[PDB]
Protein backbone atom coordinates (compact mmCIF):
# COMPACT_ATOMS: atom_id res chain seq x y z
CA UNK A 1 0.00 0.00 0.00
CA UNK A 2 0.84 3.69 -0.21
CA UNK A 3 -0.90 6.78 1.17
CA UNK A 4 -1.65 10.22 -0.26
CA UNK A 5 -2.31 13.31 1.88
CA UNK A 6 -5.19 15.75 1.38
CA UNK A 7 -2.92 17.91 -0.79
CA UNK A 8 -1.83 15.15 -3.18
CA UNK A 9 -5.36 13.71 -3.46
CA UNK A 10 -6.53 17.01 -5.02
CA UNK A 11 -4.30 16.39 -8.06
CA UNK A 12 -6.20 13.35 -9.42
CA UNK A 13 -7.99 14.47 -12.59
CA UNK A 14 -11.28 12.71 -11.80
CA UNK A 15 -12.84 10.43 -9.18
CA UNK A 16 -12.23 7.29 -11.27
CA UNK A 17 -8.45 7.81 -11.32
CA UNK A 18 -8.52 8.66 -7.60
CA UNK A 19 -10.46 5.49 -6.88
CA UNK A 20 -8.18 3.34 -9.10
CA UNK A 21 -5.11 4.64 -7.24
CA UNK A 22 -6.30 2.95 -4.02
CA UNK A 23 -7.40 -0.43 -5.46
CA UNK A 24 -5.85 -3.19 -3.31
CA UNK A 25 -7.49 -6.41 -4.59
CA UNK A 26 -6.49 -6.47 -8.28
CA UNK A 27 -3.16 -8.32 -7.99
CA UNK A 28 -4.90 -11.11 -6.04
CA UNK A 29 -7.58 -11.75 -8.71
CA UNK A 30 -7.06 -14.81 -10.94
CA UNK A 31 -8.91 -16.30 -13.91
CA UNK A 32 -12.07 -17.64 -12.26
CA UNK A 33 -15.17 -18.62 -14.32
CA UNK A 34 -17.25 -17.08 -11.53
CA UNK A 35 -15.65 -13.68 -12.17
CA UNK A 36 -16.03 -13.99 -15.95
CA UNK A 37 -19.75 -14.72 -15.58
CA UNK A 38 -20.23 -11.51 -13.61
CA UNK A 39 -18.07 -9.51 -16.03
CA UNK A 40 -20.36 -10.65 -18.88
CA UNK A 41 -23.43 -9.45 -16.95
CA UNK A 42 -22.00 -5.92 -16.60
CA UNK A 43 -21.13 -5.76 -20.34
CA UNK A 44 -24.57 -6.93 -21.46
CA UNK A 45 -26.32 -4.57 -18.99
CA UNK A 46 -24.26 -1.43 -19.59
CA UNK A 47 -26.99 1.01 -18.55
CA UNK A 48 -26.73 -0.43 -15.04
CA UNK A 49 -23.26 1.01 -14.33
CA UNK A 50 -24.08 4.24 -16.21
CA UNK A 51 -27.19 4.87 -14.09
CA UNK A 52 -25.36 3.78 -10.92
CA UNK A 53 -22.49 6.16 -11.74
CA UNK A 54 -24.82 9.11 -12.43
CA UNK A 55 -26.55 8.68 -9.04
CA UNK A 56 -23.24 7.79 -7.40
CA UNK A 57 -21.74 11.11 -8.49
CA UNK A 58 -23.55 12.69 -5.49
CA UNK A 59 -21.84 10.38 -3.00
CA UNK A 60 -18.67 8.91 -4.50
CA UNK A 61 -16.25 11.66 -3.44
CA UNK A 62 -17.33 11.28 0.21
CA UNK A 63 -17.12 7.46 0.11
CA UNK A 64 -13.69 7.59 -1.53
CA UNK A 65 -12.39 10.06 1.07
CA UNK A 66 -13.57 7.87 3.97
CA UNK A 67 -11.96 4.79 2.43
CA UNK A 68 -8.68 6.66 1.87
CA UNK A 69 -8.55 7.93 5.50
CA UNK A 70 -8.84 4.34 6.76
CA UNK A 71 -6.50 2.92 4.09
CA UNK A 72 -9.22 0.49 3.02
CA UNK A 73 -9.49 -1.03 -0.53
CA UNK A 74 -10.97 1.60 -2.86
CA UNK A 75 -12.81 -1.20 -4.68
CA UNK A 76 -15.26 -0.84 -1.76
CA UNK A 77 -16.38 2.49 -3.29
CA UNK A 78 -18.07 0.25 -5.90
CA UNK A 79 -19.86 -1.85 -3.25
CA UNK A 80 -22.98 0.45 -3.29
CA UNK A 81 -23.19 -0.17 -7.04
CA UNK A 82 -23.62 -3.91 -6.33
CA UNK A 83 -25.73 -3.36 -3.22
CA UNK A 84 -28.11 -0.55 -4.21
CA UNK A 85 -27.10 0.86 -7.64
CA UNK A 86 -26.09 3.88 -5.52
CA UNK A 87 -29.81 4.42 -4.78
CA UNK A 88 -30.08 5.19 -1.01
CA UNK A 89 -33.85 4.57 -1.16
CA UNK A 90 -33.34 0.95 -2.30
CA UNK A 91 -35.04 -1.58 -0.01
CA UNK A 92 -34.41 -5.32 -0.46
CA UNK A 93 -36.79 -8.21 0.30
CA UNK A 94 -34.78 -8.68 3.52
CA UNK A 95 -35.46 -5.02 4.41
CA UNK A 96 -31.82 -4.05 3.73
CA UNK A 97 -31.73 -0.25 3.36
CA UNK A 98 -29.50 2.57 2.09
CA UNK A 99 -26.41 2.67 -0.15
CA UNK A 100 -24.79 -0.05 1.97
CA UNK A 101 -27.90 -2.25 2.41
CA UNK A 102 -28.01 -2.66 6.20
CA UNK A 103 -30.71 -5.01 7.48
CA UNK A 104 -32.62 -3.62 10.55
CA UNK A 105 -30.77 -5.72 13.14
CA UNK A 106 -27.31 -4.89 11.78
CA UNK A 107 -28.40 -1.24 11.52
CA UNK A 108 -29.42 -1.30 15.20
CA UNK A 109 -26.06 -2.86 16.15
CA UNK A 110 -24.41 0.24 14.65
CA UNK A 111 -26.97 2.55 16.36
CA UNK A 112 -28.49 3.59 13.03
CA UNK A 113 -31.84 4.73 14.42
CA UNK A 114 -35.05 3.75 12.63
CA UNK A 115 -38.16 5.82 13.43
CA UNK A 116 -41.35 6.40 11.45
CA UNK A 117 -39.67 9.48 9.88
CA UNK A 118 -35.90 8.83 10.03
CA UNK A 119 -33.81 5.86 8.95
CA UNK A 120 -30.12 6.21 9.78
CA UNK A 121 -29.39 3.32 7.39
CA UNK A 122 -30.26 5.71 4.54
CA UNK A 123 -28.21 8.57 6.07
CA UNK A 124 -25.19 8.96 3.76
CA UNK A 125 -22.52 9.82 6.36
CA UNK A 126 -23.77 7.59 9.21
CA UNK A 127 -24.33 4.52 7.01
CA UNK A 128 -20.98 4.98 5.20
CA UNK A 129 -18.97 5.16 8.44
CA UNK A 130 -20.88 2.17 9.86
CA UNK A 131 -20.37 0.07 6.71
CA UNK A 132 -16.61 0.72 6.61
CA UNK A 133 -16.32 -0.13 10.33
CA UNK A 134 -18.30 -3.35 9.81
CA UNK A 135 -16.14 -4.34 6.83
CA UNK A 136 -12.91 -3.52 8.74
CA UNK A 137 -14.09 -5.58 11.73
CA UNK A 138 -15.04 -8.52 9.50
CA UNK A 139 -11.66 -8.33 7.75
CA UNK A 140 -9.95 -8.47 11.18
CA UNK A 141 -12.14 -11.40 12.24
CA UNK A 142 -11.05 -13.41 9.15
CA UNK A 143 -7.31 -12.81 9.50
CA UNK A 144 -7.09 -9.83 7.12
CA UNK A 145 -8.92 -11.50 4.21
CA UNK A 146 -11.14 -9.02 2.35
CA UNK A 147 -12.87 -11.79 0.37
CA UNK A 148 -14.13 -13.47 3.54
CA UNK A 149 -14.99 -10.03 4.95
CA UNK A 150 -17.18 -9.30 1.91
CA UNK A 151 -18.78 -12.75 2.14
CA UNK A 152 -19.59 -12.16 5.81
CA UNK A 153 -20.94 -8.68 5.01
CA UNK A 154 -23.48 -10.36 2.70
CA UNK A 155 -24.15 -13.64 4.56
CA UNK A 156 -23.19 -12.90 8.19
CA UNK A 157 -20.03 -13.79 10.11
CA UNK A 158 -21.75 -16.87 11.59
CA UNK A 159 -22.52 -18.36 8.18
CA UNK A 160 -18.96 -17.84 6.97
CA UNK A 161 -17.39 -19.12 10.21
CA UNK A 162 -19.53 -22.26 10.14
CA UNK A 163 -18.58 -22.83 6.49
CA UNK A 164 -14.89 -22.52 7.41
CA UNK A 165 -15.29 -24.94 10.35
CA UNK A 166 -17.19 -27.36 8.11
CA UNK A 167 -14.44 -27.40 5.47
CA UNK A 168 -11.72 -27.73 8.14
CA UNK A 169 -13.29 -30.93 9.51
CA UNK A 170 -13.46 -32.35 5.96
CA UNK A 171 -9.82 -31.32 5.35
CA UNK A 172 -10.84 -28.92 2.56
CA UNK A 173 -9.35 -25.42 1.95
CA UNK A 174 -11.04 -22.55 3.76
CA UNK A 175 -10.43 -19.68 1.33
CA UNK A 176 -13.54 -17.83 0.13
CA UNK A 177 -13.70 -19.58 -3.26
CA UNK A 178 -13.91 -23.06 -1.70
CA UNK A 179 -16.62 -22.26 0.88
CA UNK A 180 -20.15 -23.67 0.31
CA UNK A 181 -22.03 -20.42 0.88
CA UNK A 182 -25.56 -19.34 -0.25
CA UNK A 183 -25.65 -18.59 -3.99
CA UNK A 184 -26.13 -14.86 -3.35
CA UNK A 185 -22.85 -14.87 -1.40
CA UNK A 186 -21.11 -17.02 -4.02
CA UNK A 187 -21.94 -14.36 -6.64
CA UNK A 188 -21.31 -11.36 -4.34
CA UNK A 189 -17.50 -11.31 -4.29
CA UNK A 190 -16.99 -12.10 -8.03
CA UNK A 191 -19.51 -9.33 -8.85
CA UNK A 192 -17.34 -6.75 -7.06
CA UNK A 193 -14.10 -8.11 -8.51
CA UNK A 194 -15.60 -8.18 -12.02
CA UNK A 195 -16.88 -4.61 -11.67
CA UNK A 196 -13.51 -3.42 -10.32
CA UNK A 197 -11.71 -4.93 -13.33
CA UNK A 198 -13.99 -3.02 -15.72
CA UNK A 199 -13.52 0.21 -13.75
CA UNK A 200 -9.73 -0.29 -13.82
CA UNK A 201 -9.52 -0.61 -17.63
CA UNK A 202 -12.91 0.24 -19.24
CA UNK A 203 -11.49 0.65 -22.78
CA UNK A 204 -10.39 -3.00 -22.66
CA UNK A 205 -14.09 -3.98 -22.37
CA UNK A 206 -15.46 -1.41 -24.86
CA UNK A 207 -16.93 0.66 -21.98
CA UNK A 208 -16.81 4.42 -21.35
CA UNK A 209 -17.40 5.75 -17.82
CA UNK A 210 -19.14 9.10 -17.24
CA UNK A 211 -16.43 11.61 -16.13
CA UNK A 212 -16.87 12.75 -12.52
CA UNK A 213 -14.87 15.74 -11.20
CA UNK A 214 -12.53 15.07 -8.26
CA UNK A 215 -14.22 17.66 -6.05
CA UNK A 216 -16.56 17.54 -3.00
CA UNK A 217 -20.24 17.51 -3.93
CA UNK A 218 -21.77 18.40 -0.55
CA UNK A 219 -21.05 19.86 2.88
CA UNK A 220 -22.85 19.29 6.19
CA UNK A 221 -24.61 22.34 7.65
CA UNK A 222 -26.49 22.72 10.94
CA UNK A 223 -30.27 23.13 10.60
CA UNK A 224 -32.72 23.35 13.52
CA UNK A 225 -35.59 20.91 13.65
CA UNK A 226 -38.42 23.33 12.79
CA UNK A 227 -37.24 23.77 9.16
CA UNK A 228 -38.46 21.55 6.31
CA UNK A 229 -36.59 20.68 3.10
CA UNK A 230 -38.80 22.94 0.95
CA UNK A 231 -37.94 25.97 3.10
CA UNK A 232 -34.20 25.23 2.89
CA UNK A 233 -34.44 24.80 -0.88
CA UNK A 234 -36.29 28.12 -1.21
CA UNK A 235 -33.84 30.00 1.03
CA UNK A 236 -30.76 28.96 -0.97
CA UNK A 237 -32.41 28.49 -4.39
CA UNK A 238 -31.74 24.72 -4.37
CA UNK A 239 -33.53 21.95 -6.22
CA UNK A 240 -35.59 20.24 -3.50
CA UNK A 241 -35.19 16.87 -5.25
CA UNK A 242 -31.38 17.04 -5.16
CA UNK A 243 -31.56 18.04 -1.49
CA UNK A 244 -33.72 14.96 -0.81
CA UNK A 245 -31.20 12.78 -2.67
CA UNK A 246 -28.48 14.18 -0.37
CA UNK A 247 -30.63 13.62 2.75
CA UNK A 248 -32.55 10.36 2.09
CA UNK A 249 -32.90 9.37 5.76
CA UNK A 250 -35.96 11.65 6.01
CA UNK A 251 -39.06 9.66 4.99
CA UNK A 252 -41.57 11.64 2.90
CA UNK A 253 -39.06 14.53 3.20
CA UNK A 254 -40.12 14.97 6.84
CA UNK A 255 -37.18 16.22 8.91
CA UNK A 256 -38.69 16.00 12.41
CA UNK A 257 -36.48 13.07 13.50
CA UNK A 258 -32.72 12.49 13.15
CA UNK A 259 -29.73 14.91 13.38
CA UNK A 260 -30.06 18.68 13.19
CA UNK A 261 -27.97 18.72 10.05
CA UNK A 262 -28.39 18.62 6.26
CA UNK A 263 -25.97 17.80 3.46
CA UNK A 264 -26.16 20.63 0.93
CA UNK A 265 -24.37 21.41 -2.37
CA UNK A 266 -20.89 22.73 -1.54
CA UNK A 267 -21.47 25.95 -3.52
CA UNK A 268 -24.45 26.99 -1.35
CA UNK A 269 -23.15 25.85 2.06
CA UNK A 270 -21.54 29.12 3.16
CA UNK A 271 -24.64 31.16 2.27
CA UNK A 272 -26.98 28.70 4.02
CA UNK A 273 -24.83 28.67 7.16
CA UNK A 274 -24.93 32.48 7.29
CA UNK A 275 -28.67 32.76 6.50
CA UNK A 276 -29.74 30.22 9.14
CA UNK A 277 -28.05 32.30 11.86
C1 LIG B 1 -24.73 -4.83 6.09
C2 LIG B 1 -25.69 -5.85 6.65
O1 LIG B 1 -26.69 -5.51 7.25
N1 LIG B 1 -25.39 -7.13 6.45
C3 LIG B 1 -26.22 -8.25 6.85
C4 LIG B 1 -26.63 -9.06 5.65
O2 LIG B 1 -27.38 -8.21 4.82
C5 LIG B 1 -27.36 -8.50 3.44
C6 LIG B 1 -28.65 -9.15 2.99
C7 LIG B 1 -28.63 -8.87 1.48
C8 LIG B 1 -30.03 -8.84 0.90
O3 LIG B 1 -30.76 -7.87 1.10
N2 LIG B 1 -30.40 -9.89 0.18
C9 LIG B 1 -31.69 -9.97 -0.50
C10 LIG B 1 -31.58 -9.41 -1.89
S1 LIG B 1 -33.06 -9.58 -2.85
O4 LIG B 1 -34.00 -8.54 -2.19
O5 LIG B 1 -33.59 -10.89 -2.59
O6 LIG B 1 -32.70 -9.17 -4.18
N3 LIG B 1 -27.99 -7.52 1.34
C11 LIG B 1 -27.31 -7.20 2.65
C12 LIG B 1 -25.89 -6.68 2.44
O7 LIG B 1 -25.16 -7.50 1.54
O8 LIG B 1 -27.41 -10.20 5.98
C13 LIG B 1 -26.70 -11.11 6.85
C14 LIG B 1 -27.59 -12.33 7.01
O9 LIG B 1 -28.87 -12.00 7.51
C15 LIG B 1 -26.38 -10.38 8.14
O10 LIG B 1 -25.55 -11.23 9.02
S2 LIG B 1 -26.10 -11.65 10.45
O11 LIG B 1 -26.60 -10.49 11.12
O12 LIG B 1 -24.95 -12.23 11.09
O13 LIG B 1 -27.12 -12.60 10.12
C16 LIG B 1 -25.52 -9.16 7.86
O14 LIG B 1 -25.26 -8.47 9.07
ZN1 LIG C 1 0.41 2.59 5.58
ZN1 LIG D 1 -1.06 6.57 -5.41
Amino acid sequence: HHHHSSGENLYFQGIWDRMRDGFQLQDAISTNPRIERQRLWFLSNQSFLEQSSARGSLYMHYVVERLEERNMPLELALLPVIESAYNPFALSRSNAAGLWQFIPATGQHFNLRQTNFYDGRRDITASTNAALTYLERLHDMFNGDWMLALAAYNAGEGTVSRAIERNEKLGLPTDYWNLPLPQETQDYVPKLLALSQIVMAPDSYGISLNPINNEPYFQAVRVKRGIDLSSVAALANLDEDELYQLNPAYKRRVTMDGPQQLLVPMEKAAFLTASLD
